[PDB]
């Protein structure tokens, strides 16, 4: 299998993570982990078995926790799939998620090609 230095993944992928963060207000619900107590939604962790958010992805990328770049792609799509699963299609959060996913799909393709 192919070997990737943590520093190579960090430098290559950080611009794509910035592209998500800079979407305002769409990234705001995704910048920190969903807090079901604060939001009053105790069933969140029953429906969403594997929570994910931008802060967790950013920490994994900054600290060298990904073995290969498709694991970062996996985490980003997990984040988006969790939001589309939990929230109504008509809801703000679902629509914000769809904006972020549109940004991500545009940005991630050339980066993954260059990482080989
Ligand atoms: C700016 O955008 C919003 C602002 C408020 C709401 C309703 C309340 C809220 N409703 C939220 C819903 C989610 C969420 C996600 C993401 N997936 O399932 C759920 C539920 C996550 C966070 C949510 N939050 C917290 C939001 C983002 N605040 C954080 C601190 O500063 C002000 C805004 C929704 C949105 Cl989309
Ligand atoms: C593009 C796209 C759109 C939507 N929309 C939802 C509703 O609104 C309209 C469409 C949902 C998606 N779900 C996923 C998805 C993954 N994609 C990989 C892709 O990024 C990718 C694939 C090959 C190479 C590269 Cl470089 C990147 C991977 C794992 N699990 C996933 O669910 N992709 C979706």
């Amino acid at each position: 299998k192919k070997i990737f230095k943590p520093e190579e993944l960090r430098q290559a992928l950080m611009p794509t993570l910035e592209a998500l963060y800079r979407q305002d207000p769409e990234s705001l619900p995704f910048r920190q982990p969903v807090d079901p107590q604060l939001l009053g939604i105790p069933d969140y962790f029953d429906i969403v078995k594997n929570p994910m958010d931008l802060s967790t992805i950013k920490r994994k990328l900054d600290t060298g926790q990904y073995q290969e770049p498709w694991q970062y792609v996996d985490d980003v799509w997990l984040m988006f799939n969790n939001a589309w699963l939990y929230n109504r299609k008509t809801s703000r959060v679902y629509k914000f998620c769809s904006k972020l996913a549109e940004v991500f799909e545009q940005e991630i393709d050339p980066v993954m090609q260059s990482l080989g």
